[PDB]
């Protein structure tokens, strides 16, 4: 028989050599788990492992599919200890009378979701903004102790400690009470996910029992100051609001559950990223140049080298997973580390590419119902760790010929030590001391696609009209800029905000972009900043050309009407048409000829074809005359203040439907007024959850309330950064970016202002 020849799975099927040689505790999976299962991604995506007791799942679609089906794959076993707790160690636990409830990571439905939704808000990026000064304080309090040595183990002296303290601060525990809770804070990787000796088991049960009853007093102490900062005081108020949802046992569990979910995973992530970066030192020095790429950098590290090598689910019914039959009761080892390295979803994957537009898809934080709530707390934490160490010690390198040891376990991965040298005298810090007052705002919660950007340099500022600059933006990389058609714009960070400005430069010049910003007399801050505090030699983050003002090139004729600074996109459209060799007519109005940019440019070219109508002299553009009656072929693109765009739309109402195209520089909306608006449900098919949107609530607000990744720049319906695909349902379109045909197809929606017409929509999210 075959049982005389090879091992057999619990389903009676034979087991492969490579599958039976799988060991998560030693050898190839401890050195590099992702590479150690390359053979499984290629030829056997799902197998039974004899060494450990689980079925192993290796490819990214599959382990994402396990995360979403939370009815079929239960997190019951999420922190089940690999080897069982001995009678001795249970007796030690019982002596402190410790009884922890399953707290969000183990909880099945229907208990898990109400507790997650109730306890979610402090984890959102908006709520985390309060804690950003605290982590910057703690990150530096540590680094300046070893700053002058030129030699440190980052792990023990910096990265093992800091995530523990901020977790205590995130939880809301008094600083008086913190130093002991840390004394009782220990590593759990080998005791939960490894093969510990009986002595190890008890030493954990002793430290965990000590911590359980001390945290019991701490909860009683803060029990009567509920209205203060922290997750636990936030938890107390929901108890009075929902006494059955949130129980005295639960927040006592929430005390330990909180900082064991937060300490080692973040420390290991920090250590991995620093080891991973100091291995490719060119990309290290890139981060040292500008810290603008830190946010996506830490995302590529989390994909490439996460703190979670694998995770676990309990199969609840007989299923098949990618052709392999899996029985009810089977335990799954879903290798997040292999998933992050699956060629079917990422491309050139074992490459460490921090500008990767794909990093955000890694499963290091999990996926779906139980996705890590503190992911943005950890994202912020890593980002600041990695800005201070790139700011102060860019001349830091790894001690060569260094061997990195990682504790034998199935799920957690982080070096025992990372040893780094640097030249102490050479710190940029001691000659500055200006770099420290520099603080870069955290950017968390946004997908990697929406945060990729080129940091260009300003090579020249030219005044071409009153209150109008012409900015010349140079790419410092040296590598050529994208091709862009007329009407295209860019999103440039004007200080703490981003604005978009059309491109009026030369397209055939592909070492530069040119924009002509106007000083808005009533300026919410973006236009002022450019005029008031930008000089030559600065560098601005600028996110590649998009275009909502594209021209159909097969039209008979183009007549362009332009008001004020609306001259910028049209003049590039005028240039395309002169190149084509096509009839066009351009009409340019403005308050004053002195304040009308590009008349010089408009005189040297298109001068035979331009007519000017400056207001100050008194010659005005009367659209009624111009568009008195149409012609079949003529199209009209136009851009300027809303008053002329509106009035023009009136004058061109006589014409065929697709005749007029406009680009708005301002937004109309809005008034929310739920009274006129109805709530609905939005379900996220990829994630496998339904988020409710209230009448007073935008779709965008509900997504960030579930801490789903989203980027929003304008939220006035004008910029386009919040677009997301619609699989089902018809949408109440309220943006100004999508063409009336794009709104018809219903394939897409703007997260911040558009809604449902109706009861539900399905989004690819
Ligand atoms: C980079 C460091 C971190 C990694 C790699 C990580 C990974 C995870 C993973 C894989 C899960 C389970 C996912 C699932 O079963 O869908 C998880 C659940 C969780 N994480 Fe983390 N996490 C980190 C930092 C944190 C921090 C700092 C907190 C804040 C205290 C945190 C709070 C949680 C909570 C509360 C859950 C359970 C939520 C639920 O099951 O609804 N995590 N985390
Ligand atoms: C030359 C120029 C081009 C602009 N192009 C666009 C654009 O293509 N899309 C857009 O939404 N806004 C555009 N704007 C408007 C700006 O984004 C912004 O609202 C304006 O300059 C004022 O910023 P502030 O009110 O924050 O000071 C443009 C403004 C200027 C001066
Ligand atoms: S955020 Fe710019 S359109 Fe929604």
């Amino acid at each position: 028989p075959i049982d005389h020849t090879a091992f057999t799975s619990p389903t009676g099927c034979p087991v492969s050599p490579r599958a039976a040689a799988f060991d998560p505790f030693t050898g190839p999976y401890q050195v590099d788990p992702a590479a150690s299962l390359r053979w499984s991604r290629d030829e056997e995506p799902v197998f039974y492992s004899p060494e450990l007791g689980y079925w192993v799942v290796t490819r990214y679609e599959d382990v994402k599919a396990v995360f979403r089906g939370n009815e079929l794959f239960s997190p019951s076993i999420a922190l089940e200890k690999i080897t069982p707790t001995s009678d001795e160690a249970n007796a030690v636990l019982a002596r402190y009378g410790y009884a922890m409830n399953r707290t969000l990571v183990n909880e099945d439905e229907p208990a898990h979701m109400p507790r997650r939704r109730a306890l979610m808000e402090p984890f959102t990026p908006a709520a985390l903004a309060h804690h950003e000064p605290m982590v910057r304080r703690l990150t530096r309090e540590y680094v300046d102790r070893f700053i002058d040595t030129g030699h440190v183990d980052l792990v023990d002296e910096m990265l093992w400690e800091v995530p523990l303290t901020v977790a205590l601060h995130f939880l809301g525990v008094p600083e008086e009470d913190m130093d002991t809770l840390r004394e009782y804070s220990i590593a759990h990787t080998v005791n939960t996910w490894g093969r510990p000796a009986p002595e190890q088991q008890v030493a954990v049960a002793d430290a965990v029992g000590k911590f359980w009853q001390f945290a019991g007093t701490v909860l009683d102490k803060m029990r009567k100051d509920p209205d203060g900062h922290g997750w636990m005081p936030f938890g107390i108020r929901v108890q009075q609001e929902q006494p059955d949802v949130v129980t005295d046992s639960y927040l006592h569990s929430m005390m330990m559950a909180g900082i064991v979910a937060a300490h080692e995973t973040t420390a290991n992530a920090s250590a991995n990223a620093l080891r991973l970066l100091l291995e490719h030192r060119d990309v290290w020095e890139e981060i040292c140049a500008d810290p603008s790429l830190i946010p996506n950098a830490v995302e590529e590290c989390l994909r490439h080298s996460g703190s979670v090598a694998a995770w676990r689910r309990l199969v609840t019914a007989d299923t098949t997973i990618n052709g392999v039959e899996v029985p009810a009761g089977a335990k799954l080892l879903i290798v997040n580390s292999s998933a992050n390295h699956d060629e079917r979803h990422f491309i050139s994957l074992d490459d460490f590419d921090i500008r990767r537009d794909n990093a955000s898809d890694h499963l290091t934080f999990g996926y779906g119902s139980h996705q890590c709530m503190g992911k943005n707390l950890a994202r912020m934490e890593i980002q600041i760790f990695l800005e201070e160490l790139t700011r102060r010690l860019p001349h830091m390198e790894l001690v060569p010929d260094q061997e990195f040891t990682y504790l034998p376990n199935t799920s957690f991965r982080g070096p025992d030590h990372v040893w780094v040298r640097w030249d102490p005298a050479r710190n940029p810090e001691r000659a500055d001391p200006e770099l420290l007052s520099r603080r870069q705002p955290v950017k968390i919660g946004e997908p990697s696609k929406n945060t990729i950007a080129r940091t260009m340099a300003v090579s020249g500022l030219e005044s071409i009209a009153d209150d109008i600059l012409l900015i010349t933006l140079r790419d410092t990389s040296g590598r050529p800029l994208p091709k862009w058609s007329a009407g295209s714009h860019i999103d440039v960070d004007c200080g703490a905000v981003s604005r978009q400005y059309s491109l009026c430069g030369d397209p055939h010049d592909r070492t530069t972009f040119q924009v002509a910003v106007l000083h808005d007399r009533e300026s919410r801050g973006g236009s002022r900043w450019i005029h008031t505090e930008l000089a030559v030699g600065a560098t601005l983050r600028v996110r590649g050309p998009r275009n909502h003002f594209k021209l159909d090139p097969d039209a008979k004729r183009y007549v362009f009407v332009a008001g004020g600074i609306g001259i910028t996109p049209v003049i590039a459209m005028a240039d395309q048409v002169k190149a084509a060799g096509g009839d066009y007519e351009i009409h340019y109005a403005g308050r004053s000829r002195t304040s009308m940019a590009f008349l010089d440019r408009l005189a040297r070219d298109h001068g035979e074809s331009v007519r000017v109508y400056p207001g100050d002299e008194g010659v005005r553009m009367d659209l009624p005359s111009l568009f008195a009656d149409p012609e079949d072929g003529t199209q009209v693109y136009s851009c300027g203040p809303e008053r002329l765009l509106s009035a023009l739309s009136e004058a061109t109402a006589h014409w065929p439907d697709d005749t007029l195209h406009v680009e708005h520089f301002s937004s109309t909306l809005e008034e929310l007024d739920p009274s006129k608006e109805h709530g609905f449900d939005v379900v996220l098919k990829d994630s496998g959850i339904t988020v409710p949107v209230a009448a007073d609530q935008t779709v965008l607000q509900a997504l960030r309330a579930a801490n789903i990744d989203a980027q929003s720049d304008c939220e006035e319906g004008i910029c386009g950064a919040c677009e997301v695909p619609v699989l089902d349902g018809e949408v109440d379109h309220r943006d100004l970016v999508l063409t009336k045909t794009e709104r018809a197809a219903g394939k897409t929606m703007m997260t911040c202002c558009s809604r449902a017409c109706g009861d539900k929509l399905t989004l690819q999210l």
